[PDB]
């Protein structure tokens, strides 16, 4: 979407995966969807390095809505958002952050809150702009395909007409199977800054693998459509939650990075472990994710050993490689060379291991190397030519 | 098997899951299958609390064999076991541990090492006893169903005839589909101390779930067969390795305990984290696993919320309860009561949370309670009539 926004993938925090539709503030005040939750997360992002590392969006998901007023104007739940959304936008802005919100193209939100029907699209866009929102995720429950086909373009146009830059995240393709012929990716790129292609992530390794598999199965279609201002979105990071092991957490970060995915966390920033912070705040990893060329990577090799190799092209003749073990036994010594991974001949390279920080220098295409990859884990290199 | 052994489930360490068939000692001396590996693991078991908490077996799996000598006697790989197996058994015994070994009822071991064919069953049994081995796992690759039907009883008879008590772990049912009519559990209970019912565990939560699902699906058949001296074996613990999260690691420990499973670790004890050691060395957890009645537990409740409840009967009218969340979203507040979990009579109970150590007092059947269960995780209670506390302090003694 040609609105000047998200020339690199969005980084931030999104409520949904970890906090879901918990509205029981009487019994669970610390974890319910509420103004307090968002203010506390904003504070952590400001104070604990997140904003400084690039994590700038703080996004509200489903279950914020209270109703519509006599003029049809959307309102937040007054018990859980007592000061209203402008208050929260202003608070987040005072901390150098951006506020995202959520609506549904359809009669109701997925969890049954008031929907943004076709006849409400313009009003709702105007309300969000008036509130000084910075991003909108438009879900697609409780609509027909024809309604979504009218609605998503209508919302892009309505947001534009407000004059406020609002990043636009579109769930449209996920409701239509994610693929041609029903999904038109050139159309999506013209109307959306990012789109959810596929199924919601859940807090499990199986879920991560299911998403990775669908993305890699369809990478010939998906890889070319991503670029500055228009990203594929394989969903939220699980890092900091319950379902991923340490190796798996590091793997998701590396693989989302090579896929030029949004880095939208969804975890309790108030209690996040040092180990998990270190993954998410890895400076080179973020540099790679945020590479200005915005070229989504691909799986380039799959071996009978169950080692997979992904490659992302980067600025300044650099590349990212992710060596990914789908083995479930023990560490594996993977033997390769840059020549076996299709690199340019006669060039000499240097590599930095993104997780260890160690430097491997003087690699020619013919140079044999070994990387040790743990099960359901990765080794990631940032590689560039040297003199 | 009525050989006086494994009146409670075996606890120990088995090389296979973590170290597999790594024989490259030239490139990987610290992690290859070798006498050094076993000696270092024994030292850790003796020094770091494992033995003292009940982990007594240290078991060799596949890939130890060098060949057979001119008389047909098994030899370990001389480059990897330069001192021989008797030396290793002696070393392990000197630390108060027991040594397990591995063979295959078939032409070769699964990784292609010399097989214990029917003609070698007796000789190999005699060799193992002479080496002062304490446990034998008998795998089933490269055999026919008739060879297994002959061989597993033949090995049980051969071990018996050596006069040395050797705990006998039989893979037979895993090669027959794990179920009647092909598997005859009444025979297995008479010839084996434990048996691998089902597929090999791998270092993933999906694997743990697949095994749990199978045991729960078939628990009407499987639960009654387990007891002192004859256990079901759902395979090794994954705690300490790569695939399980913290919540999953605690779940596996709890569920294996409720199932009266062996607690056979397979992890690098030299680098295991304090957090994972704390799960595996939990004294109440181990007490429950080792309960002298040896009654395997069952899943007693499954709810549309994806919370499941398992219960294991214990000594002195105590019970273990595991509340298990198969949810994949966020912590869940599970509301229940003992009455809803088929506790009847007007007994007043107390519970200890096995992981937190917290005590919950004054539970009657009607008492509403809430437990907070994390996704792919558990809450586990040791539950007892409160009158047990008093009665346990009011026993009276006299000299004989
Ligand atoms: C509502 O919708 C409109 C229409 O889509 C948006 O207006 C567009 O905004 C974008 C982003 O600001 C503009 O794109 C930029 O144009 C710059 C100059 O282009 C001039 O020349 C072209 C022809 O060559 C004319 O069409 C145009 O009128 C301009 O006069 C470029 O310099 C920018 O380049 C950027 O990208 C390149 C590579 O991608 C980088 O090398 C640069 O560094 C730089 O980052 C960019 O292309 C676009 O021109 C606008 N179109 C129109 C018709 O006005 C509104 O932004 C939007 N409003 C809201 C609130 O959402
Ligand atoms: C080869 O195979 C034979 C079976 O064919 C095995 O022989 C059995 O060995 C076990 C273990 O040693 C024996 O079990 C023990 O019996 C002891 C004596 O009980 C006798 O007396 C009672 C009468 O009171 C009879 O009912 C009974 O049949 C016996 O004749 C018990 O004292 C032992 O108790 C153990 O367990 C209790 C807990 O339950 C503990 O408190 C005790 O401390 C103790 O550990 C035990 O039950 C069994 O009797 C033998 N059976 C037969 C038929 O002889 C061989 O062991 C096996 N050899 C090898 C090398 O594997
Ligand atoms: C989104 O909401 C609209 C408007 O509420 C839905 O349309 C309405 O749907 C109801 C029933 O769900 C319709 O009632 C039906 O009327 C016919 C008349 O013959 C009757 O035979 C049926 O038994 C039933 O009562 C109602 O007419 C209709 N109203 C309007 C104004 O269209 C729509 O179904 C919802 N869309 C989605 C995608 O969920
Ligand atoms: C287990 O082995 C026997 C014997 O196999 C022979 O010796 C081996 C070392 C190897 O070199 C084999 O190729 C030899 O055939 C197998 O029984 C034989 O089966 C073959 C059919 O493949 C048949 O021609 C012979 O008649 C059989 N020989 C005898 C002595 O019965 C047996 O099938 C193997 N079992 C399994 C489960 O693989
Ligand atoms: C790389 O390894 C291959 C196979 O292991 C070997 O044949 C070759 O000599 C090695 N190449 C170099 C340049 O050392
Ligand atoms: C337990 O909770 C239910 C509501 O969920 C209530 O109706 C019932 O009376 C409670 N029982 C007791 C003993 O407090
Ligand atoms: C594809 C898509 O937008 N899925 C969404 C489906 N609906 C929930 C909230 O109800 C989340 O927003 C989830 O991310
Ligand atoms: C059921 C069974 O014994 N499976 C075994 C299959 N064979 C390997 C060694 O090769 C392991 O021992 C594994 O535990």
């Amino acid at each position: 979407l040609d609105n000047g926004l998200l020339q690199t993938p969005p980084m931030g925090w999104l409520a949904w995966e970890r906090f879901r539709c918990n509205i029981n503030c009487d019994e669970d005040p610390k974890n319910c969807i509420s103004e307090q939750l968002f203010m506390e997360m904003a504070d952590r992002m400001a104070q604990d390095g997140w904003r400084d590392m690039g994590y700038t969006y703080l996004n509200i998901d489903d279950c914020w809505i209270g109703g519509r007023d006599a003029s049809g104007r959307l309102m937040p739940d007054p018990k859980r958002f007592p000061h209203g959304i402008p208050f929260l936008a202003d608070y987040v802005h005072s901390l150098g952050l951006k506020l995202g919100i959520y609506a549904d193209m359809g009669n109701f939100t997925c969890m049954g809150y008031p929907g943004t029907t076709l006849d409400k699209v313009v009003q709702d866009a105007q309300t969000f702009a008036e509130w000084k929102v910075d991003m909108l995720k438009l879900d697609g429950c409780f609509s027909t395909p024809e309604e979504r086909a009218q609605g998503y373009p209508k919302m892009a146009a309505a947001l534009n007409a407000t004059g406020r830059p609002i990043a636009f995240s579109c769930s449209w393709p996920a409701y239509e199977g994610g693929l041609p012929p029903r999904v038109q990716y050139s159309l999506l790129a013209d109307i959306c800054n990012l789109w959810r292609n596929y199924d919601d992530i859940q807090d499990s390794w199986w879920s991560v693998l299911s998403i990775l598999n669908w993305f890699v199965e369809h990478q010939d279609i998906l890889q070319p459509v991503a670029g500055p201002g228009h990203w594929n979105d394989p969903d939220m990071l699980l890092i900091g939650n319950f379902g991923l092991s340490l190796e798996q957490s590091r793997a998701q970060m590396a693989l989302w990075t090579v896929l030029a995915a949004p880095l939208l966390m969804s975890t309790d920033l108030r209690t996040i472990s040092a180990q998990n912070m270190d993954i998410l705040q890895n400076p080179l990893m973020i540099k790679i994710n945020q590479d200005p060329l915005g070229i989504q990577g691909r799986r380039i090799h799959k071996e009978k050993s169950l080692i997979e190799v992904y490659m992302r092209p980067l600025s300044n003749k650099a590349s990212a490689l992710v060596f990914f073990s789908c083995r479930t036994d023990m560490p594996y010594r993977y033997h390769s060379s840059l020549g076996q991974l299709n690199f340019t001949g006669s060039v000499i390279y240097e590599a930095q291991d993104v997780y260890s920080g160690d430097i491997i220098s003087g690699l020619r295409d013919e140079t044999n190397f070994t990387v040790i990859i743990n099960p359901s884990g990765v080794v990631m290199w940032y590689l560039y030519p040297i003199k």
